[PDB]
């Protein structure tokens, strides 16, 4: 019992964090096998940040310009290439702590753990979600660039995010491990703004099923709704539309609790109308949207608390 | 920018997690040097848990009865002893991944990271606080016993908690690494209940300073209060008393934000009597009490491990 915002154990990722210095810029790199991945803006000179020509800046660099530090050992860079917004530094030593890994690009609503690093050293781990506006609400100070997001499902690390920038609202933008940004963002200091964010509806529903599995039923009601009527209400509270994919994904939780998805949808509509009235759901006075249906099944038991 | 509930990196602790099986019971153990620490209730069965004489149950056990598994390698138990509610299994091999460590007992209000494990395998890490009623609001399923709580100070892991049980309200109870329970709990199948909990006041204030550092100032007001007047109000809302040591601990955050501790206390007092009025602080409609003053400084300054 109990429901917490839980991150994956970060050990497999800690053994990959290195410091990458290029001139006056220092940030984090991900050392996997004989390659160090990091944001390509490590080659920028702050002035360059507005309209950098990364191909032009990279061509002027030599291997010895990149100082890579793994603990108290300096790695030797023997090659460098750029793939989208990520810089790939070939090093002369394979990381002996390289775990089984994959590079996965995630969709909005997906959650992952972030290992926040400064100077190649891990300082904290937290759980986050890719917002529908493609930003993450992280906790990142200057020097955190190159910090990664990941999931650890069954001994394999799926790297899904690398931190690159903070937008003016305090939210964060980054890329997958192939250098493609999530969202309409660019690694330039040009005026950029996060679009209006919305609540991840399928995740809220998954968290309402977690609350039911944990013995909380106060918010349930005798009503059902159509998928279209639910979406018409949801859009008015800046909630993402719920698709038939989402309804299908919620199927296992619906079967385990005995509450049809559209029944839980009607309970959500009522919560949006009434608020909580001084009550909490899983220790929260707001509807939580950073737990996917997969996270709820993973964390919760296979026996509901009737 | 940003403020998250953040746990310490768990790598140093993951390299210590092992599986301990005794009869039909399987749980987690902490392998440090040549000793494996685990809850002593691993020696119990269905009848034994009801009224256990752990000295009597342990004397009947031999070293080969304890199956310890570190990854896919079985460790050989060469000795066993009990210290309070923790079982210490001496093994033939020192854990080569043993970090620099200490066993520390924490006080209510102090926070720590929990590495939740099942079958000696880490599955999640979360941040939690020792509640004033000595329970933790954790997330544990059957098989999580032996999962540990820790903090990191520099390169040293301070182990402060080992999970033993779940109370009927869904909250959790455990011991320090010397086997002394936090709270008036016992490791037996018997009627036990968590006492009425209270809010950790110094931690709420620390989280209000984190909100100010992050640009959330709506709750600030021109007022200040005495420590005596604030404590009268705090007691009325089931908030822990704020001491002069708490005021001193909040000093650095008071200096950085320009809001004196009793100035932030008047702001907390108004929040208690009037609520948030549909507003949020750091994305929360409730006052968060699981960030200590040290956690706030650590996260709003970037200390690494
Ligand atoms: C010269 N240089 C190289 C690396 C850096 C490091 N700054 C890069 C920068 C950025 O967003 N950095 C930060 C990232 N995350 C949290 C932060 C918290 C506080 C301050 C800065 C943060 C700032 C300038 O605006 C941009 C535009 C685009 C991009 Cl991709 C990156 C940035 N500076
Ligand atoms: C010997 N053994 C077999 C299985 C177990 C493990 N159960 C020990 C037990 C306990 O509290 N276990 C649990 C701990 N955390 C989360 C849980 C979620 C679901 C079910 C059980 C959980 C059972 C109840 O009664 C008590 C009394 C006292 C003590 Cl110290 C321990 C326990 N131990």
């Amino acid at each position: 019992s109990g429901f917490r915002k839980m991150a994956f154990p970060s050990g497999k990722v800690e053994g990959c964090m290195v410091q990458v210095t290029c001139g006056t810029t220092t940030l984090n790199g991900l050392w996997l096998d004989d390659v160090v991945y990091c944001p390509r803006h490590v080659i920028c000179t702050s002035e360059d940040m507005l309209n950098p020509n990364y191909e032009d800046l990279l061509i002027r660099k030599s291997n010895h310009n990149f100082l890579v530090q793994a603990g108290n050992v300096q790695l030797r860079v023997i090659g460098h290439s750029m793939q989208n917004c990520v810089l790939k530094l070939k090093v002369d030593t394979a990381n002996p702590k390289t775990p089984k890994y994959k590079f996965v690009r995630i969709q909005p609503g997906q959650t992952f753990s972030v290992l926040a690093c400064y100077n190649g050293s891990p300082s904290g781990v937290y759980q986050c979600a890719m917002r529908p506006n493609f930003t993450i609400k992280g906790s990142f100070l200057n020097g955190s660039c190159g910090s990664v997001g990941f999931n650890i499902d069954y001994d394999c690390v799926s790297f899904c995010y690398m931190h690159h920038m903070e937008l003016p609202t305090g939210v964060h933008a980054g890329t997958d491990l192939e250098g493609n940004f999530y969202g309409p963002f660019v690694d330039r200091q040009t005026a950029q703004a996060a679009g209006t964010d919305t609540t991840i509806t399928v995740n809220v529903l998954a968290w309402l099923y977690a609350a039911v599995i944990n013995g909380d039923r106060w918010f349930l009601n005798r009503f059902t709704t159509t998928l279209n009527d639910f979406n018409l209400v949801a859009m008015k509270y800046n909630y993402e539309p719920l698709t038939q994919d989402h309804v299908d994904i919620l199927g296992p939780l619906s079967a385990q609790t005995g509450i049809a998805v559209l029944d839980m949808c009607a309970s959500l509509k009522e919560l949006l109308q009434n608020g909580m009235n001084g009550r909490t759901i899983l220790g929260s006075a707001l509807l939580e949207d950073e737990f996917t249906p997969f996270d709820v099944v993973r964390q919760c038991s296979g026996v509901t608390f009737q």
